[PDB]
Order: C-alpha cells, then sequence, then structure tokens
C-alpha cells in the first residue's frame, strides 16, 4: 500500500506521515507513505496506490483528480479533523478505503 501525500513535506504533513507509518507497520502493512510538493506528483503518482491532499490544498483537488483518475489512483482530501488532530491510524484507514472501494467487484 503506497500512499502519496501532497503538497508539502512541512512539519504537519511530515508528522502525519510518521504516524501513518507507525500505523501501517502495526498492521504488518508493507509499503511507502511519503509527502511531496505539487511539482513532484507527476513523477511519483505511478508508484502510488492512493494520493491524499492536505486540507490546505483542497483547491487542487479538481486538477489532481484528473491525473489520479487517469492513472487508477484513489484520491481524496484528508479530513480536516484527522489532519488537525494528527490521527495517522484514521488517515491510513481513509487511504485503505479508497483503494478497496476502487477495486470493488461490482464495477469500479
Ligand atoms: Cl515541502
Amino acid at each position: 500500500m503506497n500512499i502519496l501525500l501532497c503538497c508539502s513535506a512541512g512539519m504537519s504533513t511530515s508528522l502525519l506521515v510518521t504516524k501513518m507509518e507507525a500505523a501501517a507497520k502495526a498492521r504488518g502493512l508493507e509499503g511507502k507513505i511519503w509527502a511531496v510538493s505539487g511539482d513532484a506528483v507527476k513523477t511519483n503518482i505511478d508508484q502510488a496506490d492512493v494520493l491524499l491532499l492536505g486540507p490546505q490544498v483542497r483547491y487542487m483537488l479538481s486538477s489532481m483528480k484528473t491525473l489520479a483518475d487517469e492513472r487508477n489512483v484513489g484520491i481524496d482530501v484528508i479530513n480536516p479533523m484527522h489532519y488537525g488532530m494528527m490521527n495517522g491510524e484514521a488517515v491510513l484507514d481513509h487511504a485503505l478505503t479508497l483503494k478497496k472501494g476502487e477495486n470493488l467487484y461490482f464495477q469500479s
């Protein structure tokens, strides 16, 4: 489960990535969880299974969605409460939900 976060690797987002990594390890989940600035998404999206945007870059969703949909990568904006309260277990769940729903047997 590879989870790409956009669009900054500042204190807050990086703290969340660390918490998301602790949560994934504690479910013996292998994969890469990493944050990049917006200019790096194109070169990192193919490795990702899910792309998650910080609440402060919600305005980039429409444009990032076109790319993600095209690449078969789940995409969503992180819930402001999960982000502000640094709930890594919750954001990992969000990502897992996007990936699972995305492969849903009935259609797409
Ligand atoms: Cl950054």
